[PDB]
C-alpha cells in the first residue's frame, strides 16, 4: 500500500493487529491532521471486464464526511480514463460495508491499470479492513 | 535468462547446442568459481492459480549438493511472499528429473510476479534443460 500523508506531517497511518471487524484480523488506522492522507494501490487490468469491491470501514470520529474510496483506470502512459467510481464514507460510526452500489462497473476501453485510493479527511480517525476487489472477465 | 555470477568473475555460463537429454535440444552449462552462479527469470502471475514445475538436470561433477532450483513469488511492490518452493540438485550424476514433489503449490494471494532461480554451487559443473513450469489458469 502506498501511503501519501502529503504535508500532514504528524498524520497517523498504522497497522493494528486484531483490530478488524472480528477482532482476529489486521486493520489500517488513518488519522490525518490539518491535511488529508491518501492510501493507494495500483495493479494491472485489461478490458473487457466487470468489477465489484467491498470494504470494511470503522469511522471512530469525523468532522463531516470521513473521506472516500475510489477506483480509477489508467492507460499505458498513466493518464486517467473514464469509468471511475467513488464511494463516500459518511459520518456514521461503527463497522460498516462500503460500497455495495458504488464501487462497481465495467473496465473501460483502453485500461491497463486499476488503482484503488482510500482518502481520509483531516480530523478523522478511521480503521480500514478487508479491501476486497474482484474483476471478472468473459 | 538473467545470469548473476556474483563475485565469481571466472564462472562459466554457456549455451550448448545439441547437449540436452536427447542430444537434439539446447542446454545451459553452469560451472561456477569461488561463489555460486544464479540464473533467474521473472514473469507476471496473479491469484488464483496452481503451479507445478519439472527440470532436466545433468550433474557432471559436484563437490557436494550441486545447487537448487527455486520458485518465488513477489507482489507488485517487490516484497517476497510466502509459498516459495525449492528443490536441491543432490550429487547423483546423469540426466535426471527435478521438482516432482518440491516445485509445486498454490499461487499466493497478492502475488504479481513469479521468479525461478537456478542455483549452481561453486566447483560444480551441471547442464540444465527443459525448465518447464506450468501455472494452470487461462
Amino acid at each position: 500500500w502506498t501511503v501519501d500523508k502529503g504535508t500532514g506531517t504528524s498524520s497517523v497511518v498504522e497497522y493494528l493487529a486484531n483490530a478488524g471487524p472480528k477482532g482476529t484480523e489486521g486493520a489500517m488506522r488513518v488519522a490525518p491532521v490539518s491535511v488529508g492522507t491518501n492510501v493507494s494501490q495500483v495493479q494491472a487490468v485489461t478490458n473487457p471486464g466487470m468489477f465489484s469491491m467491498s470494504c470494511m470501514v470503522n469511522i471512530a470520529t469525523t468532522p463531516g464526511n470521513a473521506g472516500q474510496v475510489s477506483i480509477g483506470f489508467l492507460d499505458a502512459a498513466g493518464n486517467s480514463l473514464p469509468g471511475g467510481v467513488s464511494a463516500n464514507l459518511g459520518t456514521t460510526t461503527g463497522w460498516q460495508v462500503i460500497g455495495k452500489n458504488t464501487l462497481r462497473g465495467k473496465v473501460p476501453i483502453g485500461a491497463k491499470q486499476v488503482r484503488v485510493n482510500i482518502q481520509t479527511v483531516a480530523g478523522a480517525d478511521v480503521k480500514y479492513a478487508y479491501l476486497l476487489c474482484n474483476v471478472v472477465k468473459p
